[PDB]
């Protein structure tokens, strides 16, 4: 009865049914994107909609269309032709990736380069990559993808081992054709082999390793209704997922005392970029959009017992559509659980002769998801004391290179011949806040160090101040981790026992943002990378930070054009951006295969509550 | 046969008979540290002499003794008589703890102030604090503490929710005089109680948490041998326990293939400040010196089976000694054990056909210590991927005052009247560095961001710089995290298979250093703790960065004075200082006993392995 429940295959094959009817669904059209559309605000009318938003590619070059559709009651919402030269291409589909590969096998430019290097066209593999926005005119309104080679030298080698650098072509993938293709020069393709399930290379496995079994004798804490309600030591939520963005929390609450108490509306990661810092021609158009452009949420992996997830897991199979409107079930593909988490608190007074010791723990919602060679883990942590966590755990199969003879600024060695061009990963979570309610504000806290003087006599005072952001135009903020700035999202009308408003603090990692020069394509389509923390006034269609249709969109849209309105977000509904990443300079120990890597941010609370919250934790 | 082994109850009471027969055990004497002394460089002649550090006070006012013994030898290998005006005082005994109180409720003037506050003294506790260096000319050679007072309302009552402030007193532990005794002003004593295992507080328990059972069928992974060395997933280290440092780790290395490589030599935590920023003259004195002034060894924890430590537990009990020279074990004092640690790598690859999944762990190494109301964490990790790191985790109770009516710029509130003053928590880790041997320097990294133009014309490039530190003069750093500023420590003249030296890269958390005025006392006596970095050439003497004796030491020891002597540290025996810590503006949430915060640091291969070092861990 949830109106937060996932949806389901009998939604989808409506879904599909109500766009074959209306005469959208013939046999050029493919679905680019199917999601179910959040509830508006002011829903407490139980007056339920189930809607779903859909975006129909053609693959005889008419014009593509989003539309609307309302499961409840069978009918087309509405339907816009979009013209994608002006509001940028649909996400990149499935089946395109494989028509690069197959359409500059019998390229004549193409095979011409790859006689040149005495490579079998048979044993070339093509990765296929999204395009941007550059210099190239003819590319305007069309569906471009670019392609950079690889060789396979037997069907289970790794061919990342095995750049073809020098070499790039661009493909039309709609009209079939090959644009350009752009050969540099030749480099040796590096000839040692990267599979690291070969013997010869990982020598014997270890045999030292003892088995650590976590169990749950009496099952888990956690009780799930609904199909995604969770409900678990004090917090309760709602666990979705959308193709686009992976999983999304909805509703995350905190039960204290008898009230059900808000936190956060929404909470997802609304896009990552991965801009390559390598200015060869081969690569320096190279910047993936895993969520806008891809959609990480299709390509989540089927999650293994054991292996993947450890412990009493419980798992989630979401269902999504492919591109004909037939609904597909991800089986196991987001993992639930418990974990401990070590001492919660501990105190052994002197005076009063108590020992005290309680335990944390924290609940696990994790998927992955698996994009070309990289593979990202995404992990949402609840605390028992209100601490609420992100982890993005990157891990997968570094992208290569030649190594130029005389070395690189740009690029780092690996094994003999072979490169791997520095790049970031970057994430932005956009956090739709609701502390104790939707009247809620931002402030900028920083550490103020005072000066020795009257009133501060022996130098040792120091302050912190903190700075309401009003409008937001003065709402894009830097980190600064030398000041230890972090930011309170509080509710002013919402005051705990002490008669302070009540809050909870953003802490980030202060890792460095984009680092692509301002005037580039990329810092001007991922202009959110470019910025800590933004806060807008919340809007039904301000969803993604870079706008809608990412792929080869021009630039500006997203969030630079949301706070040109400069709307008043002081008490107000308001939605935090969090941008944060990695940036890989890769290192011989990421090679052949990378062990992870973390970034990620937190949320603590700042006098939410009236004392500590998990007094009434017993000793286990 | 081990010269790293820790010391044994046989060891210590040979330490007293040698040091009784000499005549420099007497009843007047007290045994304010003592602790085994490292072999010297050069110890490849098994010539092992086991020798002992003694720190020797007079409670007659006689000038206490610096000792060194040889227990192999049966002798006294050198005495010298302190002068403490000089070279400060020794660390805080024990039994001058109980002094302060005892003094105080014999003290007419003491006794006038608590009979203005209606307080019952025989209800009133007095913390007793370290007095540091400030304006009290006749306290110059004389061991001071001083004092501040809580009220306990009843045996069992938490007195840290009643301090009597606008109340200080200063009192000399050997003369048994009050030197002064300061009152500003009556505040009310804050009233509510913060029993924190008082039904009426905590509410009921909860019945949600179903239990979590972490066990090893087989036994654990590790194996110890000699008492306290360890092997484990191709790590082998030696685990030491000093009474004023607390856990040491001695001889990191890893197994590479056939090779037994070293990483770093001795790991430690050499000193530990806590500066309060109130300005109230009540307490603007108030800086712990955990780690010199205390010894945060001798307050370690007994920890309890599945409470303080979860699994398959193996525990040390290190031996220390009383101030009597007694042998003292700390039973179960330190914990060993290693946990999962989720996904190590992952890839799941579309044109090789094969997923593969391997699963992370990481060996702990932990103690835990009170000292007064707070208690702290201390934890070691090894990881399979060869990353090494550390956490201090902070609980306990915080240390409180009143709340000023009108409010305070330097204190938050907590409860009715209860303030609890601003302060930070800040660790200096000393790395006695030795990658591949003992030929090391450290570079700082940085990233570059790069211009658009000739050469990078799309403006997309970024790269990084090192810069190589050569002397001590200019090897004092600061964090920069927004250039995602790095130190790498390097062994020049060992290269990895691609003909770069090998290392290892530290990676800093980036929180605030001491935020105190310059000009001030802590300043002075804590200057490791202003910047982020230290590198210094390694001496057998430098061991703490505050110097040997920091109790009421005027400053500048310790490691201002160590890089004077600017040394050649470019390719040599060096070690790194790093300073980190926490800057805690205490909320709500924290009282009455504080969920754990964490701060640390870690140091990740930098090319020091010839590829991934986990690629024989095998599928589980
Ligand atoms: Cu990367
Ligand atoms: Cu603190
Ligand atoms: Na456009
Ligand atoms: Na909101
Ligand atoms: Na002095
Ligand atoms: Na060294």
């Amino acid at each position: 009865a949830s109106p937060f429940r996932l949806a389901s295959a009998g939604e989808i094959s409506e879904v599909q049914g109500i766009l074959r009817t209306a005469g959208l669904l013939g046999p050029e059209k493919r679905i680019a994107y199917l999601g179910v559309l959040d509830p508006a605000r002011g829903a407490g009318s139980e007056a339920e909609d189930r809607r779903f938003r859909v975006f129909i590619h053609d693959v005889s070059g008419a014009r593509p269309q989003e539309v609307t559709v309302s499961v409840t009651n069978g009918t087309v919402i509405s339907a816009v032709e979009l013209d994608t030269a002006a509001t940028g291409e649909l996400p990149v589909l499935e089946e395109e990736f494989e028509v690069v590969e197959q359409l500059l096998a019998t390229d004549e430019r193409w095979l011409k380069a790859l006689a040149a290097r005495n490579l079998d066209v048979s044993k070339v593999r093509v990765a296929p990559l999204s395009a941007g926005v550059f210099e190239y005119a003819e590319e305007r309104g069309r569906r471009i993808l670019r392609g950079l080679a690889f060789v396979q030298d037997f069907p289970e080698d790794s061919a990342w081992a095995h750049p073809v650098d020098g070499l790039v072509a661009y493909v039309d993938v709609v009209s079939k054709e090959v644009t350009r293709v752009i050969d540099t020069g030749v480099f040796p393709v590096p000839a040692e082999h990267g599979n690291y399930t070969d013997p010869e290379l990982t020598g014997p496995l270890r045999t030292t390793q003892k088995p650590i079994s976590i169990t749950q004798p009496e099952g888990p804490s956690f009780t799930v209704t609904g199909g995604n309600h969770i409900e678990w030591e004090k917090w309760s939520l709602d666990v979705g997922f959308d193709v686009r963005e992976g999983v999304v929390l909805h509703n995350i609450a905190f039960r204290d005392g008898d009230r059900l108490r808000p936190i956060i509306n929404r909470a997802s990661i609304a896009e990552m970029v991965v801009p390559y810092g390598d200015p060869s021609p081969i690569r320096s158009w190279q910047n993936y959009f895993d969520t806008g452009e891809y959609l990480v949420g299709q390509y989540a992996n089927s999650l293994e017992l054991g292996c993947d997830c450890l412990g009493d897991i419980t798992y989630l199979s979401p269902v999504i559509s492919d591109a004909f409107g037939n609904p597909r079930e991800i089986r196991n593909g987001i993992c639930m659980h418990e974990e401990d988490w070590g001492i919660l608190a501990k105190h052994s007074d002197l005076w009063s002769g108590i020992n005290y010791t309680r335990r944390n723990r924290r609940m696990v919602i994790s998927f992955f998801t698996t994009i070309g060679n990289y593979d990202y883990g995404f992990y949402w942590y609840l605390y028992l004391d209100g601490t609420i966590e992100f982890e993005a755990k990157a891990t997968g199969v570094v992208f290569t290179s030649a190594f130029p003879e005389g070395g690189s600024d740009n690029i780092s060695q690996l094994a003999p011949g072979l490169g791997a061009p520095f790049h970031q990963h970057i994430f932005s979570a956009r956090l739709d806040m609701a502390i104790d309610g939707f009247t809620n504000r931002v402030e900028e806290e920083d550490v103020v160090r005072q000066t020795m003087g009257p009133g501060n006599e022996r130098g040792n005072a120091f302050s912190r101040k903190r700075t309401v952001l009003t409008r937001e135009s003065e709402a894009v903020r830097e980190a600064d981790a030398r000041t230890g700035r972090t930011w309170i999202i509080s509710n002013p009308e919402s005051k705990n026992r002490l008669n302070e408003p009540v809050g909870y603090k953003l802490h980030a990692h202060n890792q460095p943002t984009l680092l692509a020069d301002p005037g580039s394509s990329i810092a001007r389509r991922a202009a959110f990378a470019t910025k800590d923390l933004w806060v807008t006034r919340y809007a039904d269609d301000e969803r993604y930070p870079t706008g809608d249709f990412v792929n080869q969109h021009s630039g500006g849209a997203g969030l630079p054009s949301y706070i040109a309105q400069d709307r008043d977000i002081d008490g107000q509904d308001i939605v935090v951006w969090h941008t944060f990443g990695l940036t890989h300079f890769p290192r011989v120990e990421d090679w052949p295969i990378m062990p992870v890597d973390t970034v990620g941010f937190k949320l603590r609370p700042e006098g939410f509550f009236d004392r500590s919250p998990v007094l009434d934790v017993p000793a286990n």
